[PDB]
RNA sequence: AGCACAGUCUUAACGAUGGAUGUCUUGGUUCCUACAGCGAUGAAGGCCGCAGCAAAAUGCGAUACGCAAUGAAAAUUGCAGUGACUGAAUCAUCAGAAUGCUGAAUGUAAACUACACCAAUUCCCUGGGAAUAGUGGUACUCCUACAGAAA
């Protein structure tokens, strides 16, 4: 895991190996999540899967629409990536389970590190035009998540100068 | 419990992606030396097989990842099983035995497992007693010899 931690007794990790979801959507979701209390994040994810609150697409925002929900995050564009959220939800659940297994109270857990990397793409073919084969690759991703429990030198001359200054001020 | 606008750009740290670099190396390459042909006694090439659980390659040929014999010589192992306390398990050696269907392919054929014709053939026992439609043979050219016919 990419973080600096010090005390892993207070942390709960969780990963997804090679998730068959789009990196960009899931990245966006992760961004939306990060620095949330775990339960709140979970709630948010559930809302997005039932299309009630959007995830705002701020970085990878080419063509993404113009939802009414994005006002909540001071933004115009947003989406409700379902599959991505589901995958993320699963990994959140895993994290929660891990925390439980340890002695971490899930109320006090913050997502300190939600990392999404892109994984090696699965290759397929698409057929175009005048007998031209093109790639039709997935962009799967690795997800790492870390929840975490939360609550000179003087000198004589210099000294003299200082004293003088003080006197002057007085 | 709070606080960071977001995006773009940059730097550093820590990761992903990728397979560079370095290190290897049962491979190649070159040169040198040595021998040097296989085949109607069916070659090379090709098919089809063959393992207890077996695809490829490797090896082998209805005795089919091997038989005999020789020289090692106690194991072989994924499991099953087979062996030792030396013709036995495994290696090498390989001279004996065997070597499917083809292929020059050669009885006529050939996108045929098509078809002829001549021998019936084969084994066992010391002259009989058993098998099996199975096994051989038959190309063209040529040579020597023989044959009885032709001018
Ligand atoms: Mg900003
Ligand atoms: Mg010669
Ligand atoms: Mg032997
Ligand atoms: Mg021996
Ligand atoms: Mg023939
Ligand atoms: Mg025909």
């Amino acid at each position: 895991y990419a973080k600096k931690i010090r005390n892993l007794g207070k942390c709960a990790k969780g990963a997804g190996v090679d998730l068959r979801v789009h990196f960009k959507n899931t990245y966006e979701a992760a961004r939306a999540i990060r620095r949330m209390k775990l339960l709140e994040a979970k709630k948010y994810l559930n809302d997005v899967i039932e299309k009630k609150r959007c995830v705002p697409f701020r970085k990878y925002n080419g063509g993404v629409g113009r939802t009414n929900q994005a006002k909540e995050f001071n933004h115009t564009q947003g989406r409700w990536p379902a599959k991505s959220c589901k995958f993320l939800l699963n990994i959140l659940d895993n994290v929660q389970a891990n925390a439980e297994s340890r002695n971490l109270d899930v109320s006090k857990l913050r997502l300190i590190h939600v990392m999404v990397n892109k994984a090696r793409p699965g290759r397929r073919r698409t057929y175009k035009a005048h007998g031209r084969i093109n790639p039709f690759m997935s962009s799967p991703c690795h997800i790492q998540i870390i929840a975490r429990e939360i609550n000179i030198s003087n000198q004589n001359r210099l000294k003299n100068k200082s004293v003088k200054k003080q006197q002057t001020v007085q």
